């Protein structure tokens, strides 16, 4: 089958040649450090001396290291290697760091996408394992089969540095559910309540029920039509000060979950306390 | 013909709760400090008090919905001969102290007290998901549990009077939290016109499906005092920048994420950066 290289032998790295070889991909692998190269070299991967070497081997070549820095350093070190290859980064990094790399690929001849892989290693390969893709659609369709060895591709559109914004804004996402955790799970300790029974049998629940509730609030955010749902903001601005003096009387910070409050009651004072939470996309914008 | 109900309090939670008594066959008395918002609940059958006396004579359960344990208390002292011999249920928003005062006045004016916390918006009333916890003594609780099991399912918390509210806002905090993490990435993906309906029911919902199982793991981990390898708060702590620079980029304000963004720091700084996020629970208490 189809050779590909990978350049970078992480865990994530690993995983995905990992997962080549298992779907019978002639994989050539490097990294910096020779190591890590051994548990692929076991499984049946050619190691790579050097980038050239590696470059050479195939005409698909996978990009997952640390960060940008490092990816170029990884370009720049054999500068006439990329010419008419396809290039797949999946490096983490901002909007600009895909553009940037993107900008280096052309002038040296190169075929470049960006993608964002929403998983952890051991989901690669199962349809669970969400792969985000951006850059030019016909770099894309030309690799886009043999990419689908390692999860669900993707594609979020042209402009190469969107598979890194949607990336960042998902994991945006859960930091904030993490925020919550952290704070229900204190307040409940902090009265000798256990977490295991709590978390199972009522915080999944009533998260669950509110992860639906999300899509409501998202078509009000595209309509710019803010209807409180059942929910006023007014009314909302009477609940939150009484989680605030129920954490102080627990001894419980609310560094984590003030910033919300303080949105809600600005809301209020711009006259807006009949609207609902969909009216706090716009105000952070 | 079946057991009669009061409801005080017809907002839009207190309107819900009235519908779903008369829908299940119960005779049901109704009343509010504005008269007006009675009338959609006289057209499907409800009878209107003229007086908060009269609401309270034409029951022995009786609910309060009203604003805050203020609003609650302006209304039991209107009529103090009123409440002697009823089983008075308390939905009302507050604190766990709130609980207890009200509950002090009660028994002192001869009525029995629970409190409870309503776990649903106004539209999942009556259904299977919505869960309202109960807590105060046993056997007052026994004595209406079955009538209650209309609304929703009943979930009774503890004989302490104010434990309902404290589980009630540990799961109002969660949520805050879930809607930090929405309001940061929907502004995020926003910002370069990207519809908020699409991302949000095919790549958010799923993702925070996924991140949601986890949080039983960290519950176990918390209970144990034993935190993590797994997702490192080392690795975190490279996401982060690339998350704040981008939202900078974007102009998206970052003070709802943040906080978070600061805890992992200083849990990194105290030399344990090879912990997992359970640890940030004790770092808050
Ligand atoms: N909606 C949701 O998503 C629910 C989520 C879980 C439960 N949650 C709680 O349940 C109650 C009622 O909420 P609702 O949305 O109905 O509030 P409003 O629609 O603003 O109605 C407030 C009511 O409080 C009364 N209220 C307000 N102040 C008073 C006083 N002082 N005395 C008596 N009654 C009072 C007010 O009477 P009014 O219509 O303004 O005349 C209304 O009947 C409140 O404590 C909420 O925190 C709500």
């Amino acid at each position: 089958n189809s050779p590909v290289s990978v350049f970078g032998l992480g865990a994530m790295g690993t995983a995905l040649a990992t997962q080549f070889l298992r779907k019978g991909h002639k994989t050539t692998v490097w990294n910096r450090t020779p190591a890590k190269a051994q548990p692929l070299i076991a499984i049946g991967a050619s190691h790579a001396p050097t980038i050239d070497s590696a470059a050479a081997a195939s005409s698909l070549l996978i990009i997952c290291q640390l960060d940008k820095a490092s990816v170029m350093q990884t370009l720049q070190q054999a500068p006439t290697a990329w010419a008419a290859k396809t290039i797949v980064d999946l490096t983490n990094g901002t909007p600009a760091h895909a553009r940037e790399t993107a900008d280096w690929a052309l002038a040296h001849g190169a075929r470049y996408i960006h993608g964002g892989i929403m998983a952890v290693p051991f989901m690669i390969g199962q349809p669970d394992a969400m792969i985000l893709y951006s850059g030019p659609a016909e770099v894309f369709e030309g690799v886009k089969d043999t990419l689908s060895v390692l999860g669900t591709n993707t594609y979020v559109g042209e402009d190469v540095g969107l598979a890194s914004l949607h990336d960042l804004a998902l994991l945006s996402g859960m930091y904030g559910l993490f925020s919550g955790f952290t704070h229900a799970v204190a307040l409940v300790q902090s009265a000798n309540i256990p977490a295991a029974g709590f978390v199972a049998t009522q915080l999944i629940p009533w998260l669950t029920a509110m992860t639906q509730h999300l899509n409501l609030l998202a078509t009000q955010v595209d309509e710019k039509d803010y209807g409180d749902g059942g929910s006023s903001l007014d009314m909302q601005a009477k609940a939150a000060p009484n989680i605030l003096e129920a954490s102080q009387a627990q001894g419980v910070s609310v560094e984590l979950i003030q910033p919300i409050f303080k949105l809600i009651e600005r809301r209020v004072e711009e006259g807006k306390g009949s609207e609902g939470l969909a009216a706090l996309v716009g105000m952070i914008m």
